[PDB]
């Protein structure tokens, strides 16, 4: 209720409002079109442009601040990528193959086409899938903190993690309820999507692997730290 309030609010200051969109640089025409630099630095740039601001967003999820700063950190980096493709599937529109990222940047698919390689299909793919669900704001609102706020190996206090998120889950369960007769099917729909976000995570970590292996343009550091703590190995 006012979980949801402050949730819905951290959502919405996060990302563009629909008159901050920028088309400056927005082209479904590409030509003469393998990646090269300039690819391989606007893939970096998209994704570093996330990082403050999710960071920010954690911030405000009321519970967050309050988790030990190592656990935060780690929460923040494993989720990461998730996060990034969440928030980028929800904000852009398939349909018309447009990207919208957090700044306000619209681009077409095939812009990002070099730079991303199949990930950014498979992302435009979740995203009309995402669609097809209908999640309004709340929903998605306490969707995306359950993403951040979830179990993770070397957690300090693994169980004040899951207090936060049976909180959140709480919440968003409730508002489903709320919204949709009575006296799970969307939510167990809806909590369906976590699994499917896990493996467009990897296929981020596989393109980043191959751009770190052809090294046009490397990482910079703060996504390359991120590449190298959540290797499993």
């Amino acid at each position: 209720a006012n979980l949801l309030t402050s949730l819905v609010r951290a959502h919405l200051d996060s990302g563009p409002s629909t008159a901050k969109l920028d088309y400056s640089k927005f082209q479904e025409l590409v030509l003469p079109h393998k990646e090269d630099a300039g690819d391989v630095q606007q893939f970096y740039d998209l994704l570093s442009g996330s990082l403050e601001v999710i960071r920010k967003w954690a911030e405000k999820i009321p519970g967050f601040a309050e988790l030990s700063p190592a656990d935060q950190d780690l929460l923040l980096e494993s989720a990461f990528l998730e996060l990034f493709i969440l928030r980028l599937a929800y904000r852009s529109k398939p349909g018309e193959g447009k990207l919208i990222f957090c700044s306000g940047l619209v681009l077409h698919r095939l812009q990002c086409a070099r730079g991303f390689g199949d990930w950014i299909d498979s992302i435009l793919a979740f995203s009309r899938s995402l669609h097809s669900l209908l999640v309004d704001v709340p929903a998605f609102a306490c969707l995306s903190a359950l993403v951040l706020i979830t179990d993770r190996h070397g957690l300090q206090e693994p169980r004040r993690v899951e207090e936060l998120q049976n909180r959140i889950a709480s919440c968003l369960k409730e508002h489903v309820a709320a919204v949709a007769g009575e006296p799970a099917s969307c939510l167990s729909r809806l909590l369906g999507k976590l699994p499917e976000l896990r493996t467009l995570c990897t296929q981020g970590l596989q393109r980043i692997f191959y751009l770190k292996l052809e090294d046009l343009v490397p990482p910079p550091p703060i996504i390359d730290k991120i590449f190298m703590d959540t290797l499993p190995f």
